[PDB]
């Protein structure tokens, strides 16, 4: 997905951006560590 360089998804919305990225991230970090399968 790129959606321009970066320069212009700061001032768009950086905040969002951000947030919306950990969020997804938040999945692979749990399903990684520990597992009872």
């Amino acid at each position: 997905k790129y959606y321009g360089n970066g320069v212009h998804l700061t001032k768009s919305g950086l905040s969002v951006n951000w947030g919306e990225a950990f969020s997804a991230g938040v999945h692979r970090l749990a399903n990684g560590g520990n597992g009872f399968w």
